[PDB]
Formats: C-alpha cells, structure tokens, sequence
C-alpha cells in the first residue's frame, strides 16, 4: 500500500486538493498538477508557497516535505508564472496557459504590482470584460451593470476629474469596439497591451553598490536591470543575457561579467541567502528562455503550434462551409 498526504493547488481560478506521496518530488508534484490541468507548456510556472518574509519556490529536485513549506494539511502551494515570454501572443499556444496568464497579470495590474497609466487600463479592462461578458448588448447591458466590479487599477478612479460610472463609459466605449472577439482572443489583446508596460514581468530586487548606495535590481525576460530606487520604470543601466558572459556569486556580492571584456564588469551587494538563491535561480532560468527564443523550436513546441494552426483553420473551415 502507498502512504501519503494532502496537498492543496491554487490557480488564479481554481483550486485544487491532491494527495501527494510522502517521499514525492517538486516535479513528481508540479507534473501532477500540470497534467490535470492538461497544461504543457510548463516551463513557465512553478509552485510557491510562502513563509511570510521571503518566499519560496518549490524544487523540482528536493522532497516536497523537506522545503521548509508550513506542514499542516492541506500544505498550500501556489501555482503561477515564475517566467514571462517577452511576446505572448507568439509564445503562449495553449488557450490554458494564456489564460492562466490573463488572470495572473490582471491582478497584478489591479492590485498595482504594474504600473499602468489611465486610457489604457481603461483599454485593458474593456478587453477584460469582452472576455467574462462576452458581446456587447445596450440592452442587456444597462447602465450601472459594471457598477462595483473592480475593473481599473484604485489609482487611476482615483483621477478626481472623472467620477466612478463616468469611467463606466470610457470602458463601455471600447467594449461596443470589441463585438465579435472570443474570449481567449480578448484575453491575447489584453496581454499584447500588457507586455509593453514598464514594470511587466520584471521581478525587482533591493541590493546596493560596493560603495554603499541603495539601487534596485531587475530580473526579466530581456536582461539584468539596475534601477534608481526613486523610478522603477526606467533602468539607469541595462544588461542583455546575450551581452553578458557569466554572473559570478561569492560571499554576498553578484559580479556581473559582461562579454567584451573591453566594455565593463558591473558588481553589487544582498544579504539575505534566499533572496540571493532566488535571484540566481530566475537568472539562469531567463537566461535559456531568452536564449531557446532566439534559436528553433523543439519538437514539443512546433507540434503545439501546428496543432493550433490545424485547429484554429479547422474551427474556420466548419464554421464557412456549415453556412
């Protein structure tokens, strides 16, 4: 007989129990949940629980158990992007995995993790309401229907010049625009607008200088980023993971090599040896993304894309010659 114990796996929708072994792995539990969600295109999440400091992602080599995850049942994972794809619309092929990115982004837009100016989060929840609510309809969409909904960001309502059902029209406006998209390709555009903004998918990180001086760090899908702690949209330097050659780690200070040793070597100080492990893990991890962008798609990923070319037609071809 096989013993074991209960997990529980929260998605940006859903949530999940599941019973995984005693001496199960990181990955022996990911895959699980990657199955049943009949996900494929895994490499960009991962599960997380949380400590209440820094937090933590599971290791798909350790014993789920023997991460110092809070052990009482059910133990609690959160499963989530820990990468982004610097073009959505040509990376994300299954409806499941854009999805799943949808939600996620959108919460972060919400609950302003990302900075996103006013018309166009006005544009971003017209997109996010043609996706939930479907076709527009003057008369089945009465005014005051997107009353309480949590649609923009708690900063840009708060634009004192415009009161809150005003707003109801600026997104109305726009949502009369989007007739005829289906919900999975008005979760695309969301995305597409999404990917362009300045703190997208960077993870920000607090380190300072040799001499002392508080920056801000920034891991993402293009480079390493040094910001001023003073404006997190704009890096004051910015390097590449093309341009860089190797990121050397000794005591408590990251030495970014750059390739051309005729150009520079950057370096900068965090003491906190997880945060300094996480940092290292999101390094190599967009590191190959950036770089298996770059080069030919993997068997795994050209068949999902032609499964999409042949189901996407195909949805085409049945709906004109059934008509």
């Amino acid at each position: 007989q096989p013993k074991t114990f209960t997990v529980r796996i929260v998605t940006m929708d859903a949530e999940m129990e599941f019973n995984c072994e005693m001496k199960w792995k990181g990955k022996d539990l990911f895959d699980l949940v990657c199955r049943t969600l009949g996900l494929r295109e895994t490499w960009f999440f991962g599960l997380q629980y949380t400590i209440k400091d820094t937090v933590a992602w599971l290791k798909m080599d350790k014993k789920v158990l023997d991460h110092d995850v809070s052990k009482e049942e059910p133990v609690t994972f959160h499963f989530l992007a820990k990468f982004y794809p610097e073009n959505a619309e040509e990376e994300l092929v299954q409806e499941i995995t854009q999805h799943l990115f949808f939600l996620q982004v959108k919460k972060q837009i919400l609950d302003e993790k990302v900075y996103c100016p006013p018309e166009a989060s006005v544009l971003l929840a017209s997109y996010a309401v043609q996706a939930k609510y479907g076709d527009y309809d003057p008369s089945v969409h009465k005014r005051g229907f997107l009353a309480q909904e949590e649609l923009l960001p708690k900063r840009v309502i708060n634009l004192y010049q415009m009161t809150p059902e005003m707003w109801e029209e600026r997104i109305t406006a726009w949502y009369a625009e989007h007739r005829g998209r289906a919900r999975d390709e008005a979760e695309m555009e969301y995305l597409k607008i999404a990917q362009d903004l300045e703190m997208y998918g960077v993870n920000y990180f607090t380190i300072r200088n040799k001499k002392g001086t508080e920056l801000l760090l920034g891991v993402d899908a293009l480079g390493l980023h040094i910001y001023d702690p003073e404006n997190r949209l704009t890096p004051k330097i910015s390097f590449p993971w093309n341009e860089i050659r190797n990121i050397s780690y000794s005591d408590k200070e990251f030495t970014i090599k750059p390739l051309d040793k005729k150009i520079d070597v950057f370096k900068f100080n965090s003491s906190k040896l997880r945060v300094n492990k996480l940092i290292l893990q999101l390094c190599i991890g967009n590191h190959d993304l950036f770089m298996r962008r770059r080069k030919a798609d993997s068997l795994e990923v050209q068949q999902m894309k032609a499964q999409a070319r042949e189901e996407k037609a195909r949805k085409q071809m049945e709906r004109q010659r059934l008509a």
